[PDB]
């Protein structure tokens, strides 16, 4: 197998390899951190290349299915147990992350200024929310993402609006 891998082929396998850390629950390159400052949040201990997978945002799925209930979901602000949200083949879901696990991405902090951004990605037509480097990041980094980032497009498609 000397021939060249594809961008097509590397994210077949990247894709692969995420299947099996989803399956099996290890986490590598990440800690909890006390920030001066700040408080709790998860650092980098590892470098992460800018479109790396970094963790599965890991809790619980619960499908939506009415308007109210979306409605309450698209409401919520950013500031706590804020339920992240959205939207994958015309079904609204959410992710609990309140029960205690020592899966670290639900421990990851909020920021408009994050250096990561979430994706879906399809296991045998289940949507796992993942978190995947927005940019080449540093051993020692905080991971911040947008918990907002899905609102407005949920918000703009509400029938109440």
């Amino acid at each position: 197998g000397s021939s060249r891998k594809s961008k097509a082929e590397l994210q077949s396998e990247e894709r692969k390899r995420i299947d099996e850390l989803i399956e099996s629950g290890k986490e590598e390159g990440m800690k909890i951190d006390l920030i001066d400052g700040k408080g709790r949040g998860v650092i980098a201990t590892k470098q992460f290349s800018r479109g790396d997978f970094v963790v599965e945002y890991h809790g619980d799925l619960i499908e939506i299915t009415d308007a109210a209930a979306r409605a309450a979901l698209y409401a919520q602000d950013p500031s706590g147990c804020y339920m992240y949200y959205f939207q994958y083949l015309s079904k609204t879901y959410c992710v609990d992350a309140t029960r205690e696990t020592n899966r670290l991405g639900r421990l990851i902090n909020h920021s408009k200024c994050g250096n990561c951004q979430t994706k879906l990605h399809d296991i045998d037509g289940v949507p796992h929310l993942i978190l995947i480097a927005s940019r080449d990041i540093a051993a020692g980094e905080e991971l911040l993402y947008d918990y907002g980032d899905r609102s407005k497009a949920s918000i703009e498609a509400h029938p109440w609006l």
